[PDB]
């Protein structure tokens, strides 16, 4: 799966991590790490680690 979509808005708390609203598509750099991926949106084309749990595969 290339793009996955974030399912609500993300409030993030550190440059780690990344905000995000409902309805972005992001590519996922890497999910190697565990259940926090480092991704860049297609929407904002920003980066940072997103909660997997705050998205879904598009497909
Ligand atoms: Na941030
Ligand atoms: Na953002
Ligand atoms: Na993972
Ligand atoms: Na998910």
């Amino acid at each position: 799966v290339t793009l996955f979509v974030a399912l609500y808005d993300y409030e993030s708390r550190t440059e780690t991590d990344l905000s995000f609203h409902k309805g972005e598509k992001f590519q996922i750099l890497n999910s190697s790490e565990g259940d926090w991926w480092e991704a860049r949106s297609l929407t904002t084309g920003e980066t940072g680690y997103i909660p997997s749990n705050y998205v879904a595969p598009v497909d």
